C-alpha cells in the first residue's frame, strides 16, 4: 500500500468518516487516478498498488465540503487539495479538518 | 483590500518572505482562469492582489508556491504548493484573509472572513 490517506475532524474530535477522496496524476492536465471514501477510522487504504503508483505529480482532493455539509456545519473550502511529487528515492497523507482551516502533513517512510 | 494572504515559516519562526502566490477563479467551462498574483513582502503579507470591483462572486483557488520557497532556502520540500479553494462573495461582498503556515512536509491554512 504505497499511498494512504488519513482524515481527522478537529471540531468533533473524531476521524472524518465517509469523506470522498479523489487522487489525480498530472499527465499538462489532471487525470483521475484513484478514489474512495474514508472508513470508520478516517482511513483510506488500497487506493493504488506499487506497480501503478509511479514517479509523477499527484493531487489528493479531499471532499471536505460534502463532509461538513452532511453534519449541517457551514464549511469554507470547496475541498482540501494536496499536490506533491512522488519519488522512488511509502506515503501517508494526513489531513486535519475544521470549517475554516485545514492542516496536512506527509509521513514518508 | 478584499483579499489578503499571509505566509509564515514554521522552521525559522519568521514571515515567509518573497513567496509567489497565484490566484485563479473558476470559469464558465470549469477551468481555472488566472485572477491575480504577487509575492509576499517582508512581513510575509501580500496586499493589493485585487479590488472590490474585480473580486466578484466565484470559486477561487489561492496557490502558494511553497516549492520555490523551500528550494531558495536550500531545502527539498514535499508539496508542489499549498492550495486553498473556496467560494467567495456568494452572500454579498466580504473581506478574506488567507493565512498559511509552512513546514517542508506540512502546511496549514486558515481563512478569516470579515463583513
Ligand atoms: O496516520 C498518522 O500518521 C497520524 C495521523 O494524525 N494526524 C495528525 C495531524 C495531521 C495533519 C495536521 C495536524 C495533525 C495533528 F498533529 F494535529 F494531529
Ligand atoms: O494573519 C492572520 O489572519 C493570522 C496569521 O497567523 N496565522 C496563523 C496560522 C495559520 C495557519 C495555520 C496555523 C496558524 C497558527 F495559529 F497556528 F499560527
Amino acid at each position: 500500500c504505497p499511498l494512504m490517506v488519513k482524515v481527522l475532524d478537529a471540531v468533533r474530535g473524531s476521524p472524518a468518516i465517509n469523506v470522498a477522496v479523489h487522487v489525480f496524476r498530472k499527465a499538462d492536465t489532471w487525470e483521475p487516478f484513484a478514489s474512495g471514501k474514508t472508513s470508520e477510522s478516517g482511513e483510506l487504504h488500497g487506493l493504488t498498488t506499487e506497480e501503478e503508483f509511479v514517479e509523477g505529480i499527484y493531487k489528493v482532493e479531499i471532499d471536505t465540503k460534502s463532509y461538513w455539509k452532511a453534519l449541517g456545519i457551514s464549511p469554507f473550502h470547496e475541498h482540501a487539495e494536496v499536490v506533491f511529487t512522488a519519488n522512488d528515492s511509502r506515503y501517508t497523507i494526513a489531513a486535519l479538518l475544521s470549517p475554516y482551516s485545514y492542516s496536512t502533513t506527509a509521513v514518508v517512510t
